[PDB]
């Protein structure tokens, strides 16, 4: 059984002094303040409910956390450890502690913890009494901690904090330019405690093998690892079952002779997991038990549901991601952090997720900025079919070459690949860089504890050759900004300070504007970030409006159209452009920033246009002197028949009707178009097995009259003003 | 402020037993041989004072000091610990320790040094005492030292001792073609004791990102690396000066919210550093203060003359160095131990290199 340690604890926090406190005699004996916390939490969370702080979410109210990341945090709760029967074993387990920590159980330490990203379990079976155990976990101050460590010169004047170099923790909290500074601190995650029988699963690792779509068949690996008395040798079998929704496809039972085998499974009639688009996300749930040959007493079990394909990086002689061999188009967007407080993040996933099944991506970037997301993220991903790039928690930055720096990383690297390298959605591994770390110690953990994935060391106007004649087969970073809705600025922002304009004069944003570009510390300047806001309005609108509402729309659409044509461009460009990664589909704090949605849910003008250019089948326009180029890209392996019409919005005049046939998992042109005079809009219907769809086209070159593209956005009768 | 340790110690040298002396009432209690000496020194020059040896200069006498190679040296003196307020960091610094050796303060241990060739710093805050306290250093001998180790196959019979693989030392201390063997031992730089505020600078590395030498323009980087308490971050700021001759140049102070930070200045009317012949050495006055923002109270402060120059090495596709983006012609000397006892190299530098500037040396160097 698994008793959870989750619910009220209590927490105790003061100033951390020149000599941190270690011990509990230490921790009592301070001048601190006492409130109930609740865990998995973060301390400022229990401290808003405490009315201690105030929202940080609205106004400036991001500085005034300020003080707390010097201070300690005491945490403490009683539990009732369960009997243990001779031979077992009771396993105290922490999700997630942030981050450096003394953790004891009935007086004795039991370990050190000094990695925000990484789970912790401690063997807690010799300390435990009898009935009520009490459990302590001392908190220090994370930014002290890099005054422990000497700087190497390319670790310092990075975009990423001095202070995030020497520590194991994500970067964008100390700050960043899409993401506020809170350090912050606390249990994050679950905390549990197991029970263990001598004879147990130590790890379960299912590999693809091969995979045969087309036969329905596929070979799959058991790389099982258990602990196993020698007295229970020959005397347990390891019961092996492959099923989909509670049908038995097969079961497979061996005599555990030795504690670690593997097991070779020829499966047939099970069908291969592909990503969105190109097939179906098919899932088997996949069990292991130890059983008892004699009293059939099954002593454990790991299930998990896991997906029969195959992965390879082909490197251009500017990659292509394929998978089951079939050449993938990757679309998708970055994965940045869903909250500030990374203790909500698990309440945020299931509708983040939702925003990119919305906007039908195939693939996903895990910024190397974040956290590592938890299990039920990538079983998400599983079951939905997106396939996950995952970087390594380093960000915008040079690291140590040192030995101690390696160790802490390579004990990260192995703990994270071991807990994820099951889900087919995962594809890729990124260093998100002669560099020791990037070139020598993840190469070498992938090497050894995950061979079957690739690992990659690292990584104006939208029309201006910068992007246009960018060689890159594979964008893997693209952002425009985006204002956020109304409803998002009077929610964040101080009622005298919605409207952006100090003074009205247009151009000057006041202080809480400044505050949420994001101005990581509380310095007074005027420009910055948020200038790129109205620089780019005014080249496409000519001039930056000075109504909200108006501004509101000329940001957005800037940021939509820039947006929708990068990927047309890239579809449209097939088979040379072999995937695009844009930036990014979800803020993770209340915030002025290039997402197309934000913290609250609100989905910006960009997130429309981008849902209509990400379809598996989608006819898309791209510009040409001579004209227009109606075109239609399918990232299926299926080919799809439809009916494609063309017509000009503010006149009506009817450009184009015509079928069309859309090969599989490629790009086919269907006519091109005759130029239009001046400045207007296609818009673009077609109509694919008896549904729907809609596109459009802007053409001219700017600047561009605000008043008349609301008009031809109004009547080409796709998106909502709002 | 910063006391200095150097004047006359107390040293008891005695042969090293098989189980090397590393405790204090070993020390006292071996039987052994009790001398003035002055640090920074080394052993031999004290003994010589002492006319227990004979000029090693003249003669064979270089080989009488044979048998002081299987010798430990015991180092003592007393000091007077300055009063620290509270947050405050007492430094114990040694600039040349030879070689191997115990450092006890108040007979406490407080390091083990292993490295001839750079400076051992040690935190004593927590084991002085108030008043008069006991320094005690126990060398041990360098040459036994290399028997703790199984050599490999090519560091045998090289030219260099196989005494001097397995040890950070320097190697001609060992015997050379050009450098007598005398291994010696002793503190043979300064000592000193250091008191630190809370808010101190740890480094503070100046490097040249660009320079424009016809436009006397140059941008030079600050990595600054300071300690600074949590309750004294938005409250101390960071006070740069560039200057020359007094004149100031540059001026920048900005606000500590980090205990590091990278500074740009994009300077404008200085020179460019140039290597004899090519231009001046032009340097430059390079002032880092930390001041509280409040009390205007100077916590620390460290000076050094910069040079703003390129340096890239171009290998012929054999090489040649490329000084602000000249190829200059390197012409200089290979740089060798300035003295045996080498405690009185600081005293030869500046007529040494005095030597270099009459031969118009571009370029030294430094031998291995």
């Amino acid at each position: 059984s698994e008793q959870s340690l989750n619910g009220r604890w209590t927490l105790k926090f003061f100033p951390q002094p020149a000599v941190p406190v270690m011990t509990i005699e230490g921790a009592e004996a301070a001048n601190g303040i006492v409130v109930d916390a609740v865990v998995p939490g973060n301390v400022e969370i229990d401290m808003e409910a405490a009315g201690l702080v105030e929202d940080p979410m609205v106004g400036n109210n991001i500085y005034k956390l300020r003080p707390y990341e010097g201070y300690q945090w005491y945490y403490s709760r009683t539990f009732a450890a369960p009997v243990v029967t001779e031979g077992q074993r009771l396993v105290l387990h922490f999700g997630g502690i942030d981050t450096f920590a003394e953790v004891y159980v009935n007086g004795i330490k039991v370990g050190s913890a000094d990695n925000m990203l990484i789970e912790h379990d401690y063997d807690i079976t010799s300390v435990v009494k009898e009935g009520e155990n009490r459990l302590d976990v001392i908190i220090r101050s994370s930014v002290m901690e890099a005054q422990n460590h000497f700087l190497g010169t390319l670790s310092i004047g990075n975009f990423s904090n001095e202070e995030s170099a020497p520590v194991r923790r994500a970067p964008s909290t100390y700050g960043w330019d899409i993401m506020p500074r809170l350090v912050s601190a606390g249990l994050w995650r679950d905390v549990t405690l197991r029970v263990e029988n001598p004879v147990t699963i130590v790890d379960a690792n299912w590999v693809t093998l091969s995979v045969n779509p087309k036969a329905r068949e596929a070979s799959e690996s058991l790389y099982l690892q258990t602990r196993l008395p020698f007295e229970m040798h020959d005397k347990v079998k390891a019961v092996i079952t492959i099923s989909r929704d509670g049908r038995q496809i097969l079961r497979k039972e061996a005599l555990m002779r030795k504690f670690a085998n593997l097991f070779t499974l020829n499966l047939s009639g099970v069908d291969a997991w592909w990503p969105r688009g190109y097939g179906e996300p098919a899932l088997y749930t996949a069990e292991v038990s130890l059983v008892d040959v004699t009293s059939g007493k099954i002593y454990d079990t790991k299930t998990s549901k896991i997906g029969f394909r195959t992965v390879k990086l082909e490197l251009d002689e500017q990659f292509q991601f394929i998978i089951n061999g079939e050449p993938v188009f990757a679309k998708g967007t970055n994965w940045v952090p869903l909250d500030a407080l990374h203790s909500r993040d698990a309440s945020h996933v299931e509708e983040a997720v939702q925003l990119m099944v919305e906007m039908n991506c195939n693939i996903v970037r895990c910024w190397g900025g974040n956290v590592y997301e938890d299990t039920h993220f990538f079983e998400l991903c599983d079951k939905y079919g997106i396939m996950v790039w995952q970087d390594f928690a380093m960000g915008c930055g040079n690291y140590s070459q040192r030995d101690n720096f390696a160790a802490a990383l390579e004990k990260e690297a192995i703990s994270v690949v071991v807990k994820l390298r099951n889900h087919p959605s995962l594809i890729l591994w990124s260093g998100n860089n002669n560099d020791r770390v990037s070139r020598q110690v993840l190469s070498r953990v992938i090497y050894e504890f995950d061979p079957t994935r690739p690992y990659l060391p690292s990584s104006g106007y939208y029309k201006d050759p910068f992007y246009t004649e960018n060689p890159s087969q594979f964008v893997s970073e693209i952002g425009y900004h985006g204002c956020p809705n109304r409803e998002t600025l009077e929610r964040m922002f101080s009622p005298d300070s919605v409207n952006p304009w100090q003074n009205g004069v247009v151009g000057m944003w006041n202080d809480e504007w400044q505050t949420k570009a994001n101005r990581i510390y509380d310095d007074k300047f005027q420009g910055g970030r948020n200038d790129l806001m109205t620089n780019q309005v005014r080249i496409i609108f000519g001039e930056v409006p000075a109504d909200l509402d108006d501004f509101i729309f000329a940001s957005q659409s800037v940021q939509a159209e820039a947006m929708k044509f990068f990927v047309e461009l890239w579809r449209g460009r097939r088979p040379y452009r072999t995937g695009i990664i844009w930036w990014n589909i979800r803020d993770g704090w209340p915030l002025l920033s290039d997402a197309i949605s934000d913290y609250w849910g609100g989905k910006k003008q960009a997130f429309y246009y981008m849902q209509n250019v990400h379809h598996d089948v989608c006819c898309l326009i791209n510009p040409a002197a001579n004209g227009y180029m109606l075109k239609v890209d399918n990232n299926t392996l299926k080919d799809f028949e439809g009916v494609v019409e063309v017509k000009d919005v503010a006149s009506g005049k009817q450009v184009f009707k015509g079928k069309f046939v859309s090969k599989a998992n490629q790009m086919s042109e269907i006519a091109t178009l005759p130029m239009q005079k001046g400045q207007g809009m296609l818009v673009i219907s077609y109509r694919i097995e008896g549904n729907e769809y809609f596109n459009h086209y802007l053409y001219g070159e700017p600047p561009y009259k605000l008043d008349q593209y609301r008009k031809w956005v109004k009547k080409c009768g796709i998106y909502e003003l709002e």
